[PDB]
């Protein structure tokens, strides 16, 4: 994936809730730093839906790919108000960013 592109994505549609950097605020969303490979409704000082935190996956490329595509129907009932990025190439592209910036 463009990561350069998928910076961008980043900065047009979840940076208006979400950070990505360590020690970064909650803003509507939980702050997203160290989220590869951490299960759901786990950042520090975050109010998450009980539906979240029953998810049961493991944040990672497969379930972030399903995930972004329709946060409502992976998710039923998550308070992510997201109707969800429907290109595959746009999603890879988004979350080969993620797994840089959240990681650093
Ligand atoms: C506000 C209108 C948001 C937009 C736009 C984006 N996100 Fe979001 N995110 C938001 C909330 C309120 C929540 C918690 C939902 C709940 O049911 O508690 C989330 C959660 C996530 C998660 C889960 C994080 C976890 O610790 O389990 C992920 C992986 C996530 N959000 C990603 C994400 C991406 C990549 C976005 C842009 C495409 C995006 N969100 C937009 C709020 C909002």
């Amino acid at each position: 994936g463009d990561v350069e592109k998928g910076k961008k994505i980043f900065v047009q549609k979840c940076a208006q809730c979400h950070t990505v950097e360590k020690g970064g605020k909650h803003k509507t969303g939980p702050n997203l730093h160290g989220l590869f490979g951490r299960k759901t409704g786990q950042a520090p000082g975050f109010t998450y839906t009980d539906a979240n935190k029953n998810k049961g996956i493991t944040w990672k490329e497969e379930t972030l790919m399903e995930y972004l595509e329709n946060p409502k129907k992976y998710i039923p009932g998550t308070k992510m108000i997201f109707a969800g990025i429907k290109k595959k190439t746009e999603r890879e592209d988004l979350i080969a960013y993620l797994k840089k910036a959240t990681n650093e």
